[PDB]
């Protein structure tokens, strides 16, 4: 009853799933003016709802490296947190010649985690906490 209408509740948390995309800093902005942040996965069970309502889909999720080491978008610390990384992932890869290597985390179509281009139109969801 405190999560605003169209958004999901769990686990004390409010959760909105976009249909449409967005580059990493346009989502982060969209996330803020909602009084919300890019979703933040520090449990497995977080991770399995999350995965549950986006589908086979690259979905952006609030963990980025644009400024130097892996950062959460709440200060939640990386470091200690739970992570689920495709294997071989991050790689910061500059192959794809669009300029620089791969700062912004998304999920990946079966959940894992994948360091892309920031610049990249996808998904994303925002999180609130009640
Ligand atoms: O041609 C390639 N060479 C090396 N790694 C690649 C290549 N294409 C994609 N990748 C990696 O795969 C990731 C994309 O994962 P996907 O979007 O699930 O395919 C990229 O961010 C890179 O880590
Ligand atoms: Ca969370
Ligand atoms: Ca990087
Ligand atoms: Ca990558």
């Amino acid at each position: 009853t405190c999560c605003p209408v169209n958004w999901v509740e769990h686990e004390r948390s409010c959760y909105w799933f976009s249909r449409s995309g967005k580059a990493w800093a346009d989502a982060d902005n969209y996330c803020r003016l909602e009084d919300a942040h890019l979703v933040v996965v520090t449990s497995w069970e977080e991770q399995k709802f999350v995965q549950h309502h986006i589908g086979p889909v690259n979905t952006w999720m609030g963990l980025h490296d644009q400024n130097g080491p892996w950062k959460w978008v709440d200060g939640t610390d990386y470091e200690t947190g739970f992570k689920n990384w495709r294997p071989e992932q991050p790689d910061d890869w500059y192959g794809h010649g669009l300029g620089g290597g791969e700062d912004c985390a998304h999920f990946t179509d079966d959940g894992r985690w994948n360091d892309d281009v920031c610049q990249r139109p996808y998904r994303w969801v925002c999180e609130t906490e009640l």
